[PDB]
């Protein structure tokens, strides 16, 4: 397996992200805490203000460690994954030879660096009762929802129009509607040129055959490993409703993040809050969607799962050893959809793979069930391309894979 992406290459996007973007995220977190000082006093009294100041102090220390490339330190505050994290940090140090020194922001794998930063943010918060419940990214995730109301209404209206007629659609029209919603989940004719890899036909073949072959009382389970909250989450819920309504799935299982993560990533609180806001909307079609979605969850047609593994630094190839219960759960899927760039990085180890490497190889043994990554590119990693394809893009458009402009549907599994 190739070397990890990291800040060792000062010309790398990982370097640029660690040097400039991560400090910016921490500053904004600190700003968010500062702006909530009055709310914390109203709800918690003086102990809330002392806790806000403590959290800010800790986050300021964290930002200084990053800005000065200090070595990583063990996590201290008791938490469900503290010991697993410290074991992983010990393991990561063991990979370093004498010349490499100690794990640190601009030397260690970029995946570990970013995951460590968010876990240290969470440590600062859980060290600061009574504000230890606070989600420093909640305001931004709520803002994405409120800012997207027109597109959310339009998409909920589209889905409900679709569902009204869904039993009159032939197989090929149903397929076309499936492909449309998959592209909405990714991001339509104007955007098609920016789909670099399109395995959507293999998803249709897989689920269509499951539907045609399904025996009585048998299940077709589709798992969705989520990325961002807000409009992205809505596109995934809309897809999942279509999957049930079209009978391409009989159950949909969702996996989010146990803690606030990578700013926007959906936690159980974001998931429940968004569905509540859609359900209690006064718009006819948004409200009907939200009601239907809460009913799917009640019946077990939709299931939300929390698992700590997704907010660990480990590459997904480690899941069988580190989270065998989760791996066995994923093996019950008929299809797993992984959303977004971080999932892609974890699927491929965040390594400097050649463009030509097959996705199957880059997964490094992680083959729980048929799976597809639905991803816009925000990292210097992309495998499974045709010879010369990524090279031509680099030469024509040096930023191509880091701007979120290009997308993929990249599949591993049968057919
Ligand atoms: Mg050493
Ligand atoms: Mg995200």
């Amino acid at each position: 397996v190739p070397a990890s992406l990291s800040g060792q290459d000062v010309g790398s996007f990982a370097y640029l992200t660690i040097k400039d973007r991560i400090p910016q995220i921490l500053t904004k977190v600190i700003d968010t805490l500062h702006r909530h000082k009055s709310e914390f006093f109203e709800k918690h009294g003086e102990e809330g203000v002392e806790a806000e100041k403590k959290a800010i102090s800790l986050l300021s220390k964290l930002r200084n460690e990053l800005q000065t490339d200090k070595p990583f330190i063990p996590l201290v505050e008791k938490f469900v994954d503290t010991d697993i994290w410290n074991q992983y940090l010990e393991y990561q140090q063991s990979l370093l030879n004498e010349s490499d020194g100690k794990s640190r922001w601009f030397y260690s794998p970029w995946l570990l660096v970013e995951c460590y930063m968010y876990r240290r943010i969470h440590e600062a918060i859980i060290q600061s009762p009574p504000i230890d419940y606070f989600d420093v990214f909640k305001e931004s995730k709520e803002q994405n929802f409120y800012g997207s109301q027109e597109s959310i209404i339009a998409l909920c209206t589209h889905l409900q129009q679709l569902i009204r007629t869904i039993e009159d659609l032939d197989e090929n029209q149903l397929k076309d509607e499936f492909f449309k919603l998959l592209q909405i989940s990714l991001w339509l004719e104007d955007l098609k040129p920016f789909i670099l890899l399109n395995d959507m036909e293999h998803l249709w073949s897989l689920l269509s055959n499951c539907k045609k072959t399904r025996e009585k009382a048998s299940a077709t389970r589709v798992y969705i490993v989520l990325d961002n909250s807000g409009f992205e989450l809505v596109t995934d819920l809309i897809l999942a409703d279509f999957l049930l309504s079209s009978e391409l799935a009989t159950e949909v299982h969702f996996y989010g993040k146990t803690i606030p993560w990578f700013v926007s990533d959906t936690t159980i609180h974001d998931f429940n809050w968004l569905i509540e806001q859609v359900k209690h909307s006064n718009h006819k079609w948004m409200s009907k969607c939200g009601a239907d979605w809460e009913e799917y969850i009640k019946m077990g047609k939709w299931v939300y799962h929390n698992h700590i593994f997704w907010t660990l630094p480990h590459e997904y190839c480690a899941m069988p050893q580190v989270a065998p219960d989760l791996y066995a759960e994923l093996q019950k899927a008929h299809l797993i959809l992984f959303k977004g760039d971080l999932n892609y990085r974890k699927l491929t180890g965040d390594r400097k793979w050649e463009f030509s490497v097959p996705f199957h190889q880059a997964l490094n043994g992680f083959h729980p069930a048929p799976l597809c990554t639905i991803r816009t590119l925000k990292a210097e990693i992309q495998v499974g391309l045709q010879p010369g394809q990524g090279e031509q893009l680099l030469a024509s458009e040096p930023s191509w894979w880091t701007t979120g402009k290009y997308g993929i549907f990249q599949y591993d599994g049968p057919l």
